[PDB]
DNA sequence: ACTCTGCCTCAAGACGGT
DNA sequence: TTGAGGCAGAGT
DNA sequence: ACCGTCC
């Protein structure tokens, strides 16, 4: 994401944080980062350590809080469609060969736990190799398809995707965790979307425009200073943190400007430092073309939702069939048949 | 006093019966 | 993966 | 709401 870009919003935009109750989004369509919320359950939903999953080793951990969470929302008249991953930018290498990097500690990490049976340790070394695969993405794809929801693939970043359908109108916000979304100039990002039975946090909205006033910024000056917070794509400057990037964000209004300003031998820029390029990924990412695909929600196939959740992943048939049934009534509640003219 | 860095730990889901 | 925080200790 | 269990 954006290093300290959440806590900056609170402290100085405090405005741009708007809470409302669930029942205010009866009939809202949104577009959810769907990796993002894959990684969410494969992480959270384990039983004594392990995934949920089938007798044949599969994991279903995803499935679950997909079937289900998707459901609550649809019962609140919430309508998304997940968007999926495409494509990294190579802007993204540097970050990426960081993740491998970290990644193979955690492998050898988690096999010595294993050799000293730190049994709870090897769970610490476990989730951090928790990885979304193509397997799961396709897995979570079948699902929607039968339960009738809508999903997109992104050519490139699923969260500038998000923005793109944002800003055409298509939905009404980007649900995600991950502020980098505002960044790619989504007018409106929403945090704890899950629809709790158990709500344990409020729904939060984060208005780009509200944003943008607080500081006294235009959207080019915006990615500029999360450029300089800290983003995916390339470095920032040593030193200069959230408090000093605001400050001369709003004195100098550019990077170039910044830099042509800075003490070189106080604060050195970044060697070959490729903000420019950054800023170009922020602000004209790829993106789909969000008038392509029509969004629609589609009546449930309930017969096949149940051969492939009950019988092949072994989810309580009981279970199933009540979610559908209650995806189809809600669906009903929330959605006009299609009209031919 | 204020800022930042680099180091640490920690959470992260949902259902049904009670 | 995304946050959340805390710590000392050094820089401004 | 808590908590054993889900697959
Ligand atoms: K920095
Ligand atoms: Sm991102
Ligand atoms: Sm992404
Ligand atoms: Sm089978
Ligand atoms: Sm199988």
């Amino acid at each position: 994401g954006i290093q300290g870009l959440a806590k900056l919003i609170a402290d100085v935009a405090p405005s741009a944080i708007r809470e409302n109750d669930i029942k205010s989004y009866f009939g809202r369509k949104v577009a959810i980062d769907a990796s993002m919320s894959i990684y969410q359950f494969l992480i959270a939903v384990r039983q004594g350590g392990d995934v949920l999953q089938n007798e044949e080793g599969e994991t279903t951990s995803h499935l679950m809080g997909m079937f289900y969470r998707t459901i609550r929302m649809m019962e609140n008249g919430i309508k998304p469609v997940y968007v999926f991953d495409g494509k990294p930018p190579q802007l993204k290498s540097g970050e990426l060969a960081k993740r491998s990097e970290r990644r193979a500690e955690a492998e050898k990490q988690l096999q010595q736990a294993q050799a000293a049976g730190a049994e709870q340790e090897v769970e610490k070394f476990t989730k951090r190799l928790v990885k979304v695969t193509k397997q799961h993405n396709d897995e979570c794809k079948h699902l929607l398809s039968l339960m009738g929801i809508p999903y997109l693939d992104a050519p490139s970043e699923a969260e500038a995707s998000c923005a793109a359908l944002v800003k055409a109108g298509k939905v009404y916000a980007a649900a995600t965790e991950d502020m980098d979304c505002l960044t790619f100039g989504s007018p409106v990002l929403m945090r704890h979307l899950t629809a709790s039975e158990a709500k344990k946090l409020p729904i939060q909205e984060f208005h780009l425009s509200r944003i943008l006033q607080e500081l006294g910024l235009n959207q080019e000056q915006f990615v500029d200073l999360c450029i300089l917070l800290g983003s995916d794509y390339c470095e920032s400057i040593r030193g200069i943190g959230p408090k000093r990037a605001v400050d001369l964000i709003q004195k100098h209004k550019s990077i170039e400007e910044i830099v042509r300003r800075l003490d070189p031998n106080k604060y050195p820029v970044p060697e070959n430092w490729l903000h420019k390029e950054a800023h170009q990924l922020f602000l004209e990412p790829e993106v789909l073309d969000p008038e392509s695909v029509e969004l629609k929600w589609s009546e449930p196939n309930e017969e096949e939702l149940i051969k492939f959740m009950c019988g092949e992943k072994q989810f309580s048939e009981e279970r199933i069939r009540s979610g559908v049934k209650r995806l189809s009534k809600s669906r009903q509640g929330s959605t006009l048949e299609v009209l031919f003219q």
